């Protein structure tokens, strides 16, 4: 069983620290890189053999088969490529030293190569060690070669364990990275300033969302978690710096499973002199530069329900669909809906009503008119909306700008939202009377802000999160996140 | 005269005013055609007296100035993007006199308004922008200090950072430095193969030690949470799992007090890169940290003023390659003597000798006199404010961790007499972390576990970036380099 092994090997290992062979001590300089190692060797053609030159490598034993005693052969593994060492007796310092080494090397065990660059018969390039030294064992058992970990539960408990196994998980991060690093540069050559703002708040978000309360000692008072850095960034618009974004974390006191983590990460910026229109362009070129930069081409592929599932081709080249939100619904229930002003009233209510019905597209047990429109808009239109599409003018029905319809655009992928933008409001006023009401149902600091002068601005956001996943080709929120938060053991 | 409450009552009702008369200003958009900085690098050249109405352009920013000059001539003082341009209001070339009047006495100090008209430049020789129609954006409802004045109460910058960025350009100009710190480390990174990623702030197990932490409860899991402090035992199972070169630039936090140089939350980076040692990162810590002090101001030099801008300037030269001192030789060199040999630094005999020398050298240390304490006054006294310029100051004694000939293998580089970055050589042995995590006044199991799969020979770095910002901007506290620093209640 897997604790035997491990009691085993932890006392051969404590073994070899009585006998003054500690693998740990020992510090190992690689001379060139596994990657560099196959670039500069692998134009070597079978049978060569480089006696005069010497190299140090690095990396994990993922495989040892053995030929005879006089002739081991281990895959070395490491930066995601693969290179065979080729112990060869009579090649090693000396056969006594030869014997000992293999002894005591398992599979998984972390070790530094030294010898000469090669290519066997059959081909495959290698390196011919001079010595080989332990470095750092693996004292549990790891699953047999070519399977590994396909629970997934223990894949997200035990990420050093799935990258050390399955080599599609580290390109997921590395694309996760490649998405925030090209937002960073899209955003910097626009002259947008990064900054940093508060995490934790003196008073809750006006937001409805469950946060997380922390108690500051000194200060005798609790503190909040943010969801948002939206009003800090707009007290530096008002400030002076016209363009700023942030790329951090939000938190949230909600329930965890494969698509909600207490933490995540979002992308916010703010641009004054914009309204949401002038945020389409932007929002257009970026997107599409990103996937196209980091994936090689427009077209995506997305798996909703796994590989085996349905699979969804994605194009993100430009022009992305646009498509006003009442004008479409319309359209694609071949009606005339009421005029926007008229969506507040009760008639209006009864209408959406009873066209629900009549499709049998049932709504909650509230039958409101935001309720019959949002599974309306849902069913009629982001349903349709595979490749990237900008749904625009929503009906208030309240922060945002206004004919009875609101400033902004979402950007759907795959049918999901994946960024937003608004024509904010600047009106001192106007903002206070809606923190007040919304109190009983407030920031005094940004308030006061706002009376000094906000300029005209149009504000940004984008879950990060789920714009790896899309690119990724993963559906739950745990193949993008390093350590996702997990449910007790 | 006016004060400024009543200041805003009036300017107020003034602007509700406008909206009763059918012109609310905020409901107005405005497009900017050129920003003021391009304006006038476009337009500098022109020469006095000159007047282009071929050319109409609709730039925008703040009034800060607004000097009649007659019944028929303003000029407004116009600034955004630490920049400035003048506008010459002549009734005679707007749009019509009835309207030029109007907007013109609607207009106060602080307004944001958009300006569309044609560049040109005066007599005196300053290029302005001739506006056909001025519009009112935004109206500044408060008072503000006069023109040459400003604030310079620290408290109202630090509570009010937007005024403080209207009124102080110096102020700007300090964050964007603090964004080129951190977007030419993460250049810096990115070139050489790191992989920049993000570690969960909440953990479940309290970190580290001697740290009070933010403690947060999480409903669903009806379970305490503890507030990250360092990112270090992800990063290295991120090691463990092949990814061999990490970095993550994030905020930490600590449950401590708040003064002018302490903030409960506070930006780190760190990076851990496998098959290296404290050495190897000494030759990188000193590329990236010169290359970006160099970059970033055009120089290696660098001007420092601790006590505020009226104290003593210090020079400080990040000029390749830095000086490196091993402590406790150098220590025995300034103190001009031979101290007891590493091995028997837990000596009770090597204690009264520290404590024979701290006395005989007015080393001022409070009790308890332990060995270690004695070493960090000395240390501090005879080496740390030698470190002006960058400097490494390495093989600290062990009784001075967790960490890796009685001597701990890491360097901290120290400027302007403290500790900017720090590196040392990892652990990996996981038997011996196991019982290095029973220290206490918890043990991270699952840590001890990815340990016991294999972590390389690594090498960790680690940064306080807002001090590191402070040192760049001419700084003396945090809350000059924190946009919205805590603040005790008011
Ligand atoms: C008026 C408004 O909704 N402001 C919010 C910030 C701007 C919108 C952006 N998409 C966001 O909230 O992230
Ligand atoms: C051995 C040790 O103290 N490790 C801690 C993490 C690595 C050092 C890094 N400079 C840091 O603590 O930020």
């Amino acid at each position: 069983d897997p604790n035997q092994y491990y009691k085993i090997r932890s006392q051969a290992i404590h073994q070899l620290k009585v006998n003054g062979e500690d693998p740990y001590p020992h510090k190992f300089h690689v001379d060139i890189s596994l990657t560099d190692f196959i670039q500069k060797y692998s134009h070597l053609q079978p049978g060569d053999h480089l006696t005069d030159i010497t190299l140090k490598v690095a990396g994990r034993i993922h495989a040892k088969r053995a030929s005879g005693g006089k002739l081991i052969f281990y895959d070395l593994r490491g930066e995601g490529v693969k290179l065979q060492v080729m112990a060869n007796s009579r090649n090693y310092k000396s056969e006594e030293e030869f014997i000992h080494i293999n002894n005591k090397l398992r599979r998984g065990d972390i070790i530094g190569v030294q010898g000469n660059p090669g290519k066997t018969k059959k081909g495959e390039l290698s390196i011919i060690p001079y010595e080989i030294t332990l470095l750092s064992p693996c004292l549990h058992m790891l699953p047999h070669l070519h399977f590994g970990l396909k629970d997934k539960e223990t894949r997200y408990r035990q990420r050093y364990l799935d990258l050390i196994l399955n080599d599609f998980v580290r390109q997921k991060f590395i694309i996760r990275s490649k998405i925030i690093t090209y937002i960073r540069s899209f955003l910097d050559e626009l002259g947008f300033l990064e900054i940093e703002t508060p995490m934790m708040n003196i008073i809750p978000g006006g937001a409805v969302a469950k946060p997380f309360i922390t108690y500051h000692n000194e200060l005798d008072m609790n503190l909040y978690m943010r969801i948002a850095p939206e009003l800090y960034h707009k007290m530096l618009v008002v400030g002076g710096i016209d363009r700023v974004y942030e790329i951090g974390r939000q938190f949230r006191n909600e329930g965890i499973d494969l698509t909600h983590n207490p933490e995540f990460t979002t992308c916010e910026f703010y641009m004054a002199y914009a309204d949401y229109h002038d945020l389409m362009e932007i929002t257009e070129k970026m997107v599409s530069g990103m996937v196209k930069h980091i994936t090689g081409s427009y077209k995506v592929t997305y798996h909703p329900d796994g590989p085996e599932g349905q699979a969804y081709d994605v194009d993100f080249t430009p022009p992305f669909r646009r498509i006003n939100m009442v004008e479409e619904l319309e359209k694609a229930l071949g009606m005339k809906l009421p005029e926007t002003n008229l969506f507040e009233t009760e008639e209006t209510r009864k209408i959406l009503d009873d066209i629900c019905v009549a499709k049998a597209v049932e709504c909650p047990p509230p039958r409101t008119t935001a309720r019959l429109l949002d599974k309306l808009v849902g069913e009629f239109l982001e349903v349709t909306c595979i490749n990237p599409t900008f749904i625009c003018d929503h009906p208030q029905i309240p922060l945002a700008k206004w004919e009875g319809l609101t400033e902004r655009f979402e950007l759907f992928v795959m049918k999901k939202e994946i960024c937003n933008a608004y024509t904010e409001l600047n009106d001192p006023m106007r903002q206070r009377q809606l923190f007040e009401e919304q109190a009983k149902a407030i920031d005094e600091n940004f308030c006061t802000a706002l009376e000094y002068g906000l300029p005209p601005t149009a504000g940004w956001g984008m879950g990060i999160d789920r714009v790896a996943m899309f690119l990724t080709d993963s559906n739950n929120i745990k193949e993008v996140l390093l350590f996702p938060a997990m449910k007790p053991e």
